[PDB]
């Protein structure tokens, strides 16, 4: 129940990445979540390969690389593959390539994941604070989202149907307006040094709590 959290303060969050024209938000959200679990378990912060997912977690996992995917099935891949690579060994090139996974350069591992219940921002607050950063889908289809610079983001035409993957690294409030602290993979020059604060407890605003999920290492 702590009023506000920020996983950057605990050293569990990597640099803000840049997905470019390639629509791999799902991959970045997934690697982002795990990065923290890797830090909580081993004390090391290393950026995990988003490309490894784009190239290797494909048809079998209902994913289509640069044309979208799911964080849930990405975790499944990492479990099935018994590991993921470091971004340094398998870097991001913003396009669909052949699977080039090398276990020699295995950076981390995943044991299971957990899909949090639909639209429950209270449960999402619990997970974020107790378990760590949570991969979520949101409705980023509107210009206001692209244009976002600062403060608590609220779009009245935003639906609960999610198309874009992001990572909830914290929560809190600004002048009474509650927010979710979301790391976005759209470069450092998006919003607040690559982050966006989005309205919290305003009826699952933009589908933030629609499909939340987090991995775990054991
Ligand atoms: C082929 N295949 C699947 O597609 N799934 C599933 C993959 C995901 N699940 C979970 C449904 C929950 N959910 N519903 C709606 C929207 C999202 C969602 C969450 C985050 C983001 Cl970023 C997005 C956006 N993704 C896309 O727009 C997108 C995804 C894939 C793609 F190819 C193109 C676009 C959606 C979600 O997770 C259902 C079926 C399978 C499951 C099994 Cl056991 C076996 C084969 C499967």
């Amino acid at each position: 129940l702590p009023d506000s959290v920020d996983w950057r303060e605990k050293g569990c969050v990597t640099e803000v990445k840049y997905q470019g024209s390639c629509g791999a938000s799902w991959a970045f959200s997934a690697v982002g979540a795990l990065e923290a679990q890797l830090k909580l378990k081993t004390g090391k912060l290393v950026s995990l390969s988003a490309q490894n997912l784009v190239d290797c977690s494909t048809e079998k996992y209902g994913n289509k690389g640069c044309n979208g995917g799911f964080m849930t099935t990405a975790f499944q891949y990492i479990i099935d593959n018994k590991g993921i690579d470091s971004d340094a060994s398998y870097p991001y090139k913003a396009m669909d390539q052949k699977c080039q996974y090398d276990s020699k350069y295995r950076a981390a591992t995943c044991s299971k994941y957990t899909e949090l219940p639909y639209g429950r921002e209270d449960v999402l607050k619990e997970a974020v604070a107790n378990k760590g950063p949570v991969s979520v889908g949101v409705d980023a289809r509107h210009p206001s989202f692209f244009l976002y610079r600062s403060g608590v983001y609220y779009e009245p035409s935003c639906t609960q149907n999610v198309n874009h993957g992001v990572l909830v690294v914290g929560y809190g409030d600004l002048n009474g307006k509650e927010y979710w602290l979301v790391k976005n993979s759209w470069g450092h020059n998006f919003g607040e040094e690559g982050y966006i604060r989005m309205a919290r407890n305003k009826g699952n605003h933009c589908g933030i709590a629609s499909f939340p999920s987090y991995p775990e290492i054991l």
